[PDB]
């Protein structure tokens, strides 16, 4: 009897056809699909893509599946039965490849309401290639988008609509080590025009903000320290050229290395990153320090002690100048990027 | 005759249906599942996931499979027969992808007791994404969790229960090169609430403790050595500025490199790692050493021999001071992290 | 009735055979295929290949599929039905491996016009091995080619023709981080002669131009800076040999490192890259600077003050000479590669 | 007729059942299986696993397959026929994943003797995770083990036995770039006890010895050279502090780098590697050299020429001492690890 | 009618059996197979394997497929039909894994001549593990071999023969960035003896020669340059110890780094590479230069000006000596490896 009902509803009997669209030659089937995202992982600037595995819940009703037989409002069909019924055909457009998880049983959940409402749920792993603007790199906000489109049928045949309440849910305990996701999530329609015809698509937005802890600790602090080293360099007498030339050279080299280190993590990009203007100014200051020492030597290795007194003056006034120029730059710098954002 | 019994029990005859849940429209099927874990491998902080391949043994009884025909209490069915019978549908929630091992035969073991108890065993390889807190990195205890949930049916239909005795077993000879697993294993229920309904889950806990041998040998000892180099630097006369500036610079650079080296292995993280406070203090001491030499020079390059005597005093008192401040820091440091843990 | 038409047109009835070519033993089937390319990604010089995922739209008409039954000009058949009809067999020749995207439904779109025109669309991910000439590396234009050939039948049986209008389309918002694609796209026939017979092929051209921003910021500027360091080195008195030897050595070493850094990204290649002539000249200038200092010392460590005056002359005239020789080289250099291209 | 015999022996006729074990409800089936190993490849200490692809030849007789029809002692059945007959189910326990090679035809060889002896051969690629002890790393002997167990049936049902003569064969021309395999091969039974029951297993042993050429050339020689540099450092007068401090520092730094270099290849391990005691002693000697120079300076920068004469004595006696202490250490070192092994 | 002929020739009618070998119980089937290689790619010394994707064309005639029905000499069967006919079973022995390309249609080409000659063509991607001798690394000739063997049947059943004319063809435009392939190609039989029996194999030879451009530009030139730096070092007066010690140390360090750099690309190997003798001699010369400076100091820091004159003599005679010893070594070196090869 219970098997007999799976056989009666879905059997060849009643002439049910998998291939034919529900309510065919008529109003477009409306699919309400909401996604529950388990995790973001392996977000890489260089690879340019981010991994997310999601439950996809799509709901479409067809009149023909509706049954008067059982008391229960919704009956849970077997996962295999699902291969038999018509399914809405939905591919991630930017998907860059994706896979089901078939571990143990195939992971799929389907249930038919007596009304004829169908609930269909699948667990997918997605790699998604999102374009991301690095115009200001360290502290930027990046938007990651996923758009679900129907490759099979045109606009008149099929439509996608987000669920009116709670269209995208996130894991209760989900955190990203590198970025923080924002509670506010934008959802917006799109319509794709292709040579073949117009295909429906719906896209979610995700907003992610870069954690400043790691970059502060790694990128900025050593720069600050190295810049301190020039400052301590100034106090040593000009008579010892090696100590000054040694500090200047060593510091400029280290700044070079520190600068490349930032570059290795990132994808190769034409426009100047904020990190680059920071490195350019730090390097400009150490180079200017060595430059000042060079000028002091040009005056000192030249001649008369009156000039050497002049140079002992420029030493003090310089040592007072550099922390001020660096500090004022720093102040002027932080406001634009980390304050009044967007 | 023996084939005739596989054909009689599992045949179309008797109207056995694969798709229908055992004891349908009634008390939820109870699955007692215990796992035997062959190995942990490729645990990587950066990838954030750990590999484990496990035997999964799940036991559920259904009345309809029960047979009075044979003398034997448990009969071992063919591995293919398994595709025909109803199986409890169980997916690892955090699985991040997983695969069966089909090498030679498909690796699956099933047996039916005359009572109707079914024993079902499969060999799976799992990658598992466990969130791990690095708040104190080198010596931390990390908890790795795996939760088994039923994607197919709600709470009223199906339930998972760990076996009362020996729910998780480990290989007799299993060792992890990086961590040690703890004999005490916590097992605790969870219930998942999703928009679709409430799904049963059961989760194991694994506790892993970081081996301090490698990090002691690699991370800490070279730091100690480099800090010794400042100490030997102090004894050289202040008259030779290059030897002192050379030692100070070289040591601070090496400390910088040593510090980055720790960072390369780890995933990028916002909160300060214990290794970082260690590096910060070591670097602070070498920098303070160079700083003291700079002050000594400010007094020395300045003027009168009374001051130079003053500086020869500060040399000795400093050389006595640094091992004490470093030693007291070290003592104060170890207690918090490696003593009175958690 | 609607199922009955899928059954009538494609049924065993009417004796339709999948295996037989349309209009068999006659004029070669003509396939008009246009591709819509979603993205280029992971273009790597070292791996030598570039990833592109494309929609492939191929159109061939066969008389036998044509139907008089429906009012609609084009009817959209089910994606599975596609396995039944004869398909033009088309493999990417240089494909180096490729995969369909079967996520959710298999992603395939097919429709039959009453005329008998068939539209067939598939979404594919391609890795493509394109040979690329590095003769001038940093600023080069690279051509990436994909050729679609029929492995199954000879020229007399089958032919490929690009669509007369809009044979290749690109995503409206598509950008490549490393290169820019050019609007002008060349399309040209090819015919392959193999021992078996002659097979049709059609190949698209893509032209890509290297972004000069990243290489300017990374490769060239540090070179400029390091070359500046020699210039500042000259001013320090020759009396201090260490400062001069220190600057010369340090700079030549850094130039060595900078040079290798360029090499690591690129595939190993026999012919000299433009970047290499740039590095060779920069290194030649720093080496020549140190060389001049060495000559100055050979005169200076030798003897009489008249010679030392001679050397103080060569210092000034040299410091005036080096920026001129470097600047004139730079000017002479840029014209060939970034100006009057091809 | 020849097809008729495949149809008669393996047909539904005679009531042959694939699922049922040979000689069912009786003495355990005995499988004699010998392996021919094509190659070892990609043996990596860090990944901890080694690749081997093997032919597996397993022989079990069943009475029912035996035929009186043909003259030939052994008849070669079609590779597909193999799917129909019962196969012994054998999975590599530590397999960590493995794959068949299906290129061209599926690669499988089966033949049935009239006696009823069945020869079954398959070509498999295995990744095998072998635990390996690094207690003395550079020159160690490592044992790699593969154990073949039956996941399907208990001890009473099935048994594995190595072939009495030539159970494991190796390719005639097989060589490993990193290790050498030893002709003597140990083969030993194991029995696995699991909660389900006792399962048969048979394990091969492979013994591999590390090639000392590469590590001698790479690891040890540069250490020797750097240690020579301290020796040449001693001869330079103590009056020039920079040359001595320069050599001491530079050499200790280089030793640090050389030491890390060894570490990068290896998996992270708690226990001290032999390479580490070697590095510790080399570094101890360079550090002791710099230390002696520091003491000499403490005496020299202090005061009276009688002390400076004392120091010129300690220079000579030291320069005589260091090659002796290093040489005697070297001698004492090599004996334990490369002599009287195990 | 045309379908009726596929049904008549290959139908169950006429009692055609896929499983049975052509001309069974008789003279061994003779397969003439020629390969057309599209590309070599990703040849890596470290991975030890090289990728090649090839068309495999194998020709065997069977009497039973021969038909008198059509006028055409050769008829092209459908790619699926191929699964039905008997195929020669041919696996690459060293294949290390390989895959078909199933993109769009499965890529397979088959045609049956009325004579009964069958032409069968498949497109395969192969990874091939070739053993390669590095005894002289930079400029070596390496032979890469692929051997095609029949795993299914013995010598008496099946045989492989290369096509008498043009057995291996190469792409008209094929080039390898790292090596050049030689027009002369050796083809030679092999017979494999295994415990099971004797299996036929045929192997192609490929000869590849290393491009000297990249290694000249990268490996050798910087060595030459660094060796020049010692030469320029000699001219500086011995009075400044730091400039000489600085140049000697810096150069020996850089030589160390340059030496390791070569090692990173290559697989770990016991026997001494030619590149190693080159590095050993270069390093020996820089070390000998520093050594000579040390001796000069032992004489100079010692005492009387007559000795200092002696040392100013050894300076000149040395500076004349080193370019000669290095040049004569270079000459003596190149002849063995790049001249009179093999
Ligand atoms: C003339 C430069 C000399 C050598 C000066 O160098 C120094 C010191 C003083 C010298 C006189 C140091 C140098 C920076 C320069 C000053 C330059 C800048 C602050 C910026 O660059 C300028 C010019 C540049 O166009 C030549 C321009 O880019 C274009 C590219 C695109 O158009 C096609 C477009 O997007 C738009 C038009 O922008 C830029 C906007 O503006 C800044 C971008 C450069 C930073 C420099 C660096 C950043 O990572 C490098 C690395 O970390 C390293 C090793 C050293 C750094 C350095 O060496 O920093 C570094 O190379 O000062
Ligand atoms: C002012 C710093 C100057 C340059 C001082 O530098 C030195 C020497 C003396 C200078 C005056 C050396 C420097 C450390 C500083 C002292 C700083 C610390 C001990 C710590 O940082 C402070 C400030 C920091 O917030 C600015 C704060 O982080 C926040 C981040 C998050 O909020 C958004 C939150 O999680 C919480 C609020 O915590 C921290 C807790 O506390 C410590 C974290 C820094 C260690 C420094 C380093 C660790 O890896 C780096 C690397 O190995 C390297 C190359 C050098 C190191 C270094 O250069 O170490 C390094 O960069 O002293
Ligand atoms: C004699 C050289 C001495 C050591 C000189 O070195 C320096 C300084 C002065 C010394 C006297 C520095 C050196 C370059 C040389 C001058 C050489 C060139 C400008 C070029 O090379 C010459 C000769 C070379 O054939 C020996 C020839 O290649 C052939 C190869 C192929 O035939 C089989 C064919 O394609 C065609 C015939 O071309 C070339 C065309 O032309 C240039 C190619 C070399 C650049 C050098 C380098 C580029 O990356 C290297 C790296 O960044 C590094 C660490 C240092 C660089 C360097 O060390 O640069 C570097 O190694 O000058
Ligand atoms: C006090 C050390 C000072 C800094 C001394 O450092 C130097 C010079 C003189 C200083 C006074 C140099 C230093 C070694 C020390 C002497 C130490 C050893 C020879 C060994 O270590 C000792 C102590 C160590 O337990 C603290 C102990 O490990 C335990 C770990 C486990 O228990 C939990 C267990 O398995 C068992 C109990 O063993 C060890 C057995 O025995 C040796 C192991 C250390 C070698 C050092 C190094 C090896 O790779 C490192 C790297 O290449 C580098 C950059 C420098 C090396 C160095 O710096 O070498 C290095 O760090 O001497
Ligand atoms: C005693 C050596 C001292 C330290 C001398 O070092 C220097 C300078 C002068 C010192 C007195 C420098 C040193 C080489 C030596 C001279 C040695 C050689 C030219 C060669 O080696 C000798 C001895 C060696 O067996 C100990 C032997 O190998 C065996 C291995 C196998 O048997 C089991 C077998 O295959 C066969 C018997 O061959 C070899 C054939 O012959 C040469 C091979 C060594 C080259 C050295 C190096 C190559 O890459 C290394 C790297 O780039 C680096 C950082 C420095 C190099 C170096 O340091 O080079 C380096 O380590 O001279």
């Amino acid at each position: 009897a219970p098997s007999e009902f799976l056989d009666k509803l879905m059997g060849k009997v009643s002439g049910y056809d998998a291939r034919i669209r529900p309510n065919f030659k008529g109003p477009p089937v409306n699919v309400t699909c909401n996604i529950f995202i388990n995790s973001f992982g392996s977000i890489a600037e260089t690879t340019m893509d981010y991994r997310v595995n999601i439950f996809l819940r799509q709901q479409w009703n067809d009149p023909r599946l509706a049954y008067s037989e059982y008391p229960d409002d919704s009956l849970d069909l077997d996962p295999s039965m699902l291969d038999s019924i018509w399914k809405p055909d939905l591919f991630f457009a930017n998907e860059k490849g994706a896979n089901f998880h078939e571990v143990t049983t195939d992971n799929k959940l389907l249930r038919i309401s007596k009304n004829g409402n169908v609930l269909y749920s699948i667990r997918i792993t997605l790699v998604l290639a999102c374009p991301m603007d690095l115009k200001n790199f360290p502290m930027d906000v990046q938007t990651c988008i996923m758009q679900l489109e129907s490759f099979g049928y045109t606009m008149n045949d099929l439509i996608f609509e987000w669920d009116e309440k709670g269209a995208v849910q996130v894991a209760d305990g989900l955190t990203l080590p590198q970025f923080i996701l924002k509670e506010e999530k934008d959802l917006r329609y799109c319509t794709k025009h292709y040579n073949t015809g117009k295909f429906t698509c719906i896209e979610a937005r995700f907003h992610l903000e870069r954690q400043m802890g790691y970059y502060l600790i790694q990128m900025y602090i050593p720069s600050l320290l190295i810049v301190i080293l020039s400052w301590v360099s100034f106090w040593i007498n000009m008579d010892a050229a090696p100590a000054r030339v040694g500090l200047g050279i060593t510091t400029v080299l280290t700044m070079t290395t520190q600068s490349s280190g930032s570059r290795a993590s990132l994808p190769k990009v034409s426009y100047v990153k904020a990190i680059d203007i920071w490195m350019a100014v730090c390097l400009l200051f150490v180079f200017s320090a060595l430059l000042e020492y060079a000028a002091v030597n040009f005056i000192a290795r030249a001649g008369t002690k009156l000039f050497i007194s002049r140079a002992k003056r420029i030493d003090t006034v310089s040592r007072v100048a550099f922390p001020l120029v660096f500090l004022i730059f720093n102040i002027f710098y932080w406001i634009t990027y980390k304050l009044v954002p967007r």
